[PDB]
């Protein structure tokens, strides 16, 4: 379950479904992209109770992208927090980080992959498969403060 | 925990947030509301994985409302499968179930609350506080078999 995507020289790219993502790694990640932190041990809970979480690591270990999924192990998955590394974004290491990602929850017989995005990467995931609003269906939030 | 919401007669109505549904007497309740049958073992991994179920009981026990959510125990929680029984459907017992769960989740620290609403019901979510597509984010389905 883990997988070498691609070789470059002058490195590679390990996807993994395996879970050891070292919530210190993720850290320096979130902060690349701008997200403030959060306390260490939530996020150490919110992997740990994760259904699915992924990773790409560039070798020459390096966390530069990162999905998790939530699920009930039967019937439905979510797509949360899918990040790539700044400088890695713009060489298809997102596309094949999900491609593999709803492959793996498909081969576990999950049926209803779904998940919340932004307006901005709304386009990303339409691409991929995803069907925004399929029969007026609408993803609603508890009084979100954005 | 458990909560004794109303009482008549000619019966009370019972809060739970415990766990213990028989699946069994959940497949007759989906039954009830014309939902396809679903492999019990699945039915079964599924409530397991939950990070909450809360259930309505009709005591005289008779389970006659539903609803359970998963959530990586952090940060996000997901509220799916929520039904009552139409023999008690018209009473308030679908918002009084609503509210608890609700309360339960920001009770248990989980700050993001989110859902899947059907056309029919995304009205029935409003006023309950929940807010569609905030700010251009997008509730997306990987390739929907509706
Ligand atoms: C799940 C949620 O709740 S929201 C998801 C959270 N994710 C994030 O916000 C992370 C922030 N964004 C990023 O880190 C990255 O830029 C991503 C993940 C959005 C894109 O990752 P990248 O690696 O740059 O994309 P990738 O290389 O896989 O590109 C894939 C394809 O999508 C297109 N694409 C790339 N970025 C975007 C974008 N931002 N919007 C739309 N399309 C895009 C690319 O052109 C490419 O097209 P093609 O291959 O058909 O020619
Ligand atoms: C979770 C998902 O994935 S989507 C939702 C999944 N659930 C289902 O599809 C099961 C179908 N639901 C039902 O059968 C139930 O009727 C529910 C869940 C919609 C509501 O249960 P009820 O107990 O009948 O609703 P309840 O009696 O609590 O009524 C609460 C309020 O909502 C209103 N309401 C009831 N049904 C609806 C509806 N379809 N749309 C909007 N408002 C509604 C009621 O008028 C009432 O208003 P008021 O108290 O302000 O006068
Ligand atoms: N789900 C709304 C997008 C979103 C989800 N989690 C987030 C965390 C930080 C952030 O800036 C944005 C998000
Ligand atoms: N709102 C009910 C739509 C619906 C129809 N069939 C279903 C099966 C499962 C589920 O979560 C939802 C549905």
């Amino acid at each position: 379950e883990e997988l070498v995507l691609l070789e470059r020289t002058l490195e590679q790219i390990i996807f993994s479904s395996a879970g050891d993502v070292n919530v210190y790694d993720l850290q320096a990640l979130c902060d690349k992209v701008g997200w403030p932190r959060r306390p260490l041990t939530k996020i150490a809970a919110s992997l740990r109770n994760s259904y699915l979480v992924a990773t790409l690591h560039s070798v020459t270990k390096q966390l530069i992208g990162m999905a998790r999924a939530t699920s009930d192990h039967a019937f439905n998955a979510t797509i949360w927090d899918v990040l790539v590394d700044p400088s890695y974004q713009g060489q298809g290491l997102g596309k094949a980080l999900m491609e593999k990602v709803i492959r793996t929850l498909l081969q576990r017989d999950i049926s209803n992959i779904t998940l919340f995005a932004d307006n901005k990467v709304v386009d990303f995931y339409k691409n991929l498969g995803f069907e925004a609003d399929p029969q007026g269906i609408k993803g609603m939030f508890w009084y979100p403060r954005f």
